[PDB]
């Protein structure tokens, strides 16, 4: 029922670069997401005490919110673009695996989806 440590942002020892598509994936991808009316559940990591989701840390082993990967590409935390649509991936995957079809928040997953397809099918060739 308690809160996880949140997924890390900053690691000295990890390599990391700053490419062309990682600069497209916080430009054009994370900031079409966090300005949508349905942004603010993916904001931060998901707090399972306020929110009474005592089991949520249960089943989601692999926690991932936008706010994580903003302030991983803020940081330059990642190597290549495909860490970060994997980052994308494992939030919306998170959301499915725990709430159930048609629910709001699978609603508002389903139309942030959407519109991160729409932008990655625009990913610039590296570089």
């Amino acid at each position: 029922s308690m809160n996880p440590p949140p997924p890390e942002t900053s690691n000295p020892n990890k390599p990391k670069r700053q490419t062309n598509q990682l600069q497209y994936l916080l430009r054009v991808v994370l900031k079409t997401l966090w300005k949508h009316q349905f942004a603010w559940p993916f904001q931060q990591p998901v707090d399972a005490v306020k929110l009474n989701l005592p089991d949520y840390y249960k089943i989601i082993k692999t926690p991932m919110d936008m706010g994580t990967i903003k302030k991983r590409l803020e940081n330059n935390y990642y190597w290549n673009a495909q860490e970060c649509i994997q980052d994308f991936n494992t939030m919306f995957t998170n959301c499915y695996i725990y709430n159930k079809p048609g629910d709001d928040i699978v609603l508002m997953a389903e139309a942030l989806e959407k519109l991160f397809l729409q932008k990655i099918n625009e990913l610039p060739t590296e570089e």
